[PDB]
């Protein structure tokens, strides 16, 4: 029976790469790869290149849609070379790899003919300050929809896509586990804006950023695996981030593999997992493209929305 | 501050009509107008013509989007003259005029160059049978999301848009207040499919028909007015539909203006109003175009989604 989707195995997907050129060194893929991630240039070749090709085919097509409305509205023509920014959403669970997926994607798309301004904005900075979360009894729901200033987030994307000269987003510090005072990321009329976060794909009683997306990615994996990835990465961070005396979680550095595992699982059980199940996963159905990962972080399956 | 929307007054909207021809007689508008509706050829000129123009501009544009994905997928070209059907959703409250709005729209779009097959499907037929509603304790929630076989509805639209040769939908009888046994509406690869219902625009934890829409209309009016329209129409039906001895509500024909008013308001209070507030109105934010009506049924304002 008919389906809005079309699935592929990596062999199948690899072939749609067609002629697409690989413009990234292995030293560059590294500065994009997050701790624990297994992405290599091969995967970028058989998976991210076709995806970049697809996206570019749609970037031009997606604008005929706006032009039409512009033609209808009698309005003049586009603004000869400052089009409606193509907005891309990247969603997925904590520790699934989306952050890397988002960075690799921005790199590939920026290295394109004529060289388009491709900005990447994570929703981290749209989290409420710890003081504000403390006030709303939310310090233990960081990552849940309500922990974000979803209104500010919407004003931001709406602004950039509505053709603004520049827009600002706050900045979150992963070292201090909090929003950075006075800091800001400025975005100037990009050609493509990539928005990455746990729920970007959420719908609601109001127009949300998921409604402004022209294309969307959802990095997926078996829930047991992600937990394994989360915990492993947690243990792994004892000698990297947590090692730093400035880290809000420096006390974790001294944990034993054993107590660190216990600590990691508890956080996952009480926070990240509930949010994945209750909020993130239910948005997967409408992702333009879903990247399914095997326990080894390898992307070997894909589901595309043809409808 | 930027907005995804752009509003118009009828004067403003009237002008976007541009050159669009009026191909409907006043005798034809009548066979489309529902009891209580005040729509006339003037309104069709200053409101429905621009709208038809807009939609046609998008019908071609919207397909460059599919072609792109087809080009990417290596797939051959479209099927030379049986394109991806353009799906249009029309939503709104009971008694707001959408049913008429939907019929007038189908008429206008069918009377177009090359003459496209424009089918209209109301979600009435996707309601569960009274026996089935009785079983789910839903006979008093007819119109609410749960009273519809939303899965069958999705299979239907998915099927038509996925390029099916033909698809079937059940048929609802307004005379018998129930689904008609063995009846079916067959839709054959339309060029445009109009889907009209109370909630068509609903989103959820799963891919829904709102997600397959290429354009959407939401007929709006002040809630107090709609109630007035509902009640008036209810009274008015004592000498038309209810007069028929076959009517499931024939007993209403004998009501006095007074007890009929009481009866009408109760139904509105307990069913239609709650559903408008809790389910329909919350979907308005994402309608491509909203037709705002003044107490006299006159459309004098419009809100278009430019984003
Ligand atoms: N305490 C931390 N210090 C630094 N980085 C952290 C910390 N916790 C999580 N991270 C994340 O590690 C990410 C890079 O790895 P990856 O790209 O695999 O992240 P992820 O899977 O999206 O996980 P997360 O949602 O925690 O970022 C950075 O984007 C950063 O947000
Ligand atoms: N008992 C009834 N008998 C016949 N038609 C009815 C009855 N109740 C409501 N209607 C509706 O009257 C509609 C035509 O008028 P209009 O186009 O104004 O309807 P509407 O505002 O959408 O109201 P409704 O949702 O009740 O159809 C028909 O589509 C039919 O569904
Ligand atoms: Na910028
Ligand atoms: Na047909």
């Amino acid at each position: 029976e008919p389906s809005p989707y079309v699935e592929f195995d990596r062999r199948q997907w690899r072939a749609l790469r067609m002629s697409t050129p690989l413009a990234l060194t292995e030293e560059e893929l590294v500065g994009l790869r997050g701790l624990g991630e297994q992405i290599d240039l091969l995967e970028v070749e058989e998976v991210y290149l076709p995806l970049a090709r697809l996206i570019h085919l749609q970037v031009a097509a997606r604008q005929r849609l706006f032009a039409a409305t512009a033609e209808f509205l009698g309005e003049p023509q586009q603004n000869p070379d400052r089009p409606v920014p193509f907005i891309i959403g990247v969603a997925g669970s904590v520790a699934v790899g989306k952050s890397t997926t988002a960075r690799v994607l921005q790199a590939l798309l920026a290295r394109w003919d004529h060289h388009p301004r491709v900005d990447l904005v994570t929703t981290d900075g749209f989290l409420y300050p710890n003081a504000e979360l403390q006030r709303r009894n939310l310090m233990h729901r960081k990552g849940f929809p309500e922990s974000y200033n979803r209104r500010a987030l919407m004003r931001f994307v709406t602004s950039v896509k509505s053709g603004s000269d520049y827009a600002c987003a706050p900045v979150y510090s992963h070292l201090h586990y909090d929003i950075i005072p006075g800091a800001e990321q400025v975005v100037r009329h990009p050609d493509i804006l990539i928005l990455e976060g746990l729920n970007v794909l959420q719908t609601g009683p109001t127009l949300m950023v998921s409604d402004l997306f022209d294309f969307s990615l959802y990095v997926d994996a078996r829930i047991e695996d992600i937990e394994q990835w989360y915990v492993s990465r947690f243990l792994a961070m004892r000698t990297t981030a947590f090692a730093d005396p400035e880290s809000h979680f420096h006390h974790y550095a001294a944990f034993s593999d054993s107590q660190a595992v216990v600590a990691a699982r508890e956080i996952w059980r009480t926070i990240n997992r509930p949010n994945l199940v209750e909020n993130i996963l239910p948005t997967r159905p409408r992702a333009t493209l879903v990247l399914r990962k095997d326990a080894d972080h390898s992307i070997n399956r894909l589901r595309l929305r043809k409808l």
